[PDB]
C-alpha cells in the first residue's frame, strides 16, 4: 500500500526510480536512466492495486523518453508485482517502444525485465 | 497529434479507451470492456509515429482482479488513424507461481 | 491438423514459411522473405488451436546476421486457417548491450 | 560453436535441458521441467548461430508438451544468447503458448526469462 511501494528504487544496470503511491492507486514520481537516449530525469506515471490480496501487488507505469533537454521519441512501460518483506522487490517486464515508419514498425519493440531493489 | 490522440478508441475485441493528450505529455481516461482509470505518457514532440503507454490497474469500485496491464506503443494518424500495441498483463502471484505472471498480447485501436 | 499445418504460408509483410508437420510432433522447413532453415515442434494430439513454435537462426549460406527468431503460436484449422503468433527476435550482444537485444512482435500467417 | 553449446544445463526453477549442437546449427535433445503440467523428459529442436561474432552467439529452441505420459496443449519457444568463458550461461526470454478456443486466444500466451548454468 502506499509506504510499501512510496520511495527510491534501483535497478540491476544503475537506473533510479523515485516514486509516491497515492491513496487512489495513482503512482507519480521521476526516472534517471542509466541507458540509452536518456539525460537527466524524466516524469512517470502508472497505477497500482491499492487493495491487494502472500501475493506481491500488481503494478505499472511508464516514461516517455522526453524531459527539457532531450527527446528519444520512445517510452517504456514495465508491469510487474512489488513483494514486501525485508528482501522489498519490485520485478518486472518491460516494452520499449521507438516512434517508427510504417516500414520499420515491425521492428519498433524491445522487450526484457528488471529488478528493482527499495533503498 | 497531441488532440490526434484525444477521443475515444476501440480495439479489436469492442474494448472502448476514452482519452485526454495533455500539452506537456500526460495520458489520463479511462478503459472499458466495466470502468477503470488510466494513465500514461506520450512523446509530446515527434519527430514516424508517436510513441506512448499507459498502465490500468485492473481495480474500481465493484471488482479488483489484482493485476494491471501497460500497453506500449505508438500512434499514426491520418484518415484513418490507429494505436498499434503490444500489452503485458501481469497478475499478483505467491512465489511459488511468480514463473506464470505475465500475459502478453498485441491490441489495434481505432476510432471505429 | 499434422498436414493441415504441412504447407506453405505467408505472414502479413510477404514472408513465406514453407512447413513439414511430421507424425510425431516435428516442424521442418524453410522460411524466406534470402531462404534459412527452420524447426519445430507441435502438438500432434490435440484438443482449441494446435500449439507449435519453430525457430530460425539467421545464417545461411549468403549472409549471417547473428541472430535467432522463434515464433510461439496456435494453428486454427478452417476454411481460412491460420498460424496466429508471437515472436522474439534476439541478437548476439556484448554485454553492454544485452538489455536491448531481444524485439518482440506478432504474426499472422495465411495460405494466401 | 558445437562443444561450447553442447552439454547439461539447469534453469533457476531446476529443471534440466540436454543439448547437442549440430555442425549445420542444429540443436537437439532433451527438456527435463521443474513446473507446469509436464511429466518426464520431453524433446527438443532448435537452431543456433554456427558462425558468431565478445558478443554472444544467438538461439533458440522449442519443446512441444507432449510425451508418451503426459500432454499439456502447449509449447514454449526460448530465444536469447549463449555466453561463454568459465561463467558459461545461456540468457533467454521465452513465450509460452496453450491451445486455446477463438474467445480466449487474447489470453494464449505467457512470457518470462530463464537463465541457464552449465554443468
Amino acid at each position: 500500500a502506499e509506504a510499501g511501494i512510496t520511495g527510491t528504487w534501483y535497478n540491476q544496470l544503475g537506473s533510479t526510480f523515485i516514486v509516491t503511491a497515492g491513496a487512489d492507486g495513482a503512482l507519480t514520481g521521476t526516472y534517471e536512466s542509466a541507458v540509452g537516449n536518456a539525460e537527466s530525469r524524466y516524469v512517470l506515471t502508472g497505477r497500482y492495486d491499492s487493495a491487494p490480496a502472500g501475493s506481491g501487488t500488481a503494478l505499472g507505469w511508464t516514461v516517455a523518453w522526453k524531459n527539457n533537454y532531450r527527446n528519444a521519441h520512445s517510452a517504456t512501460t514495465w508491469s510487474g508485482q512489488y513483494v514486501g518483506g525485508a528482501e522489498a522487490r519490485i520485478n518486472t517486464q518491460w516494452l520499449l517502444t521507438s516512434g517508427t515508419t510504417e516500414a520499420n514498425a515491425w521492428k519498433s519493440t524491445l522487450v526484457g525485465h528488471d529488478t528493482f531493489t527499495k533503498v
